[PDB]
């Protein structure tokens, strides 16, 4: 890790801090993430997990209590791009491209039993050629993308959690505002309830016996879905509702979502990026 000149800090969670960096000898520009035997073996496995819509993990560096992951560098994240596009909106065909590629990335990881668990716009990275890629997964303060079953204390949650988060991202790209911007776990859960309606045994068998479920939860009626994402067309809306099903078992898989009618006319536009 003397092999790398830090250029700038580009990110941080509590996992670690991410820098754009330059290899002193090869000149390559990379993203360097500065972060237990179990974790070493696990991240070794993730290194083999190559797909066009997953940020490539090039190298793992374990040096004295400290662990660095060396990633390929992409040039902008989706949040910054959504903000830059905020007056105009991202054109539907590019929204659809990005949602489609993200679903290919999920299906691939999911087929390997690898989950993201913490998807958000800052983990979705774009380039000038119209690709979008997922960063930070298998690695497992923003609750906004969190699936209802995590919030209800489920211990053994599934690949469905990433479909939920990706559904909330889709809605946000379309409306140019976050769908569920909670500022606490309960606020997050109650904002979900107030839009989609308070879940019960009819729509989510077993929900009322989940660890943090309370009979005292207010009982809100579900809102009209056309009020949630105007002006998504009805195909996008149907796909969105399948991604935001309460019951993780009813919630559409990445693989099934790829086949949804919404993607019948999918293409790959290039975005206009200001770097
Ligand atoms: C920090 C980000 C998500 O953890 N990780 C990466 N980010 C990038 N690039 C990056 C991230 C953010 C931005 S920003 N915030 O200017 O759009 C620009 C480039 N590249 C590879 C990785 Br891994």
């Amino acid at each position: 890790m003397e092999n790398f000149q830090k250029v700038e800090k580009i990110g941080e969670g509590t996992y670690g801090v991410v820098y754009k960096a330059r290899n002193k000898l090869t000149g390559e520009v990379v993203a360097l993430k500065k972060i237990p035997s179990t974790a070493i073996r696990e991240i070794s496995l993730l290194k083999e997990l190559n797909h066009p819509n997953i940020v490539k993990l090039l190298d793992v560096i374990h040096t004295e209590n400290k662990l660095y992951l060396v990633f390929e560098f992409l040039h902008q994240d989706l949040k910054k791009f959504m903000d830059a596009s905020a007056l105009t909106g991202i054109p539907l065909p590019l929204i659809k491209s990005y949602l489609f590629q993200l679903l290919q990335g999920l299906a691939f990881c999911h087929s390997h039993r690898v989950l993201h668990r913490d998807l958000k716009p800052q983990n979705l990275l774009i380039n000038t050629e119209g690709a979008i890629k997922l960063a930070d997964f298998g690695l497992a303060v923003t609750l906004w993308y969190r699936a209802p079953e995590i919030l209800l204390g489920c211990k053994y949650y599934s690949t469905a959690v990433d479909i939920w988060s990706l559904g909330c991202i889709f809605a946000e790209m379309v409306t140019r505002r976050a769908l569920f911007p909670g500022d606490s776990e309960i606020d997050q859960l109650f904002r979900i309830f107030r839009t989609l309606g308070t879940p019960d045994e009819v729509v989510w068998p077993g929900v009322t016996s989940m660890p943090d479920y309370k009979p005292s939860f207010p009982k809100w009626a579900r809102q009209d879905f056309s009020k949630v994402v105007p002006p998504l067309d009805e195909d996008g809306r149907s796909l969105l509702s399948q991604m935001l099903h309460y019951d993780p078992n009813k919630r559409i898989s990445a693989k099934a979502a790829l086949a949804h009618p919404f993607f019948q006319d999918v293409t790959k536009p290039v975005p206009h990026l200001r770097l």
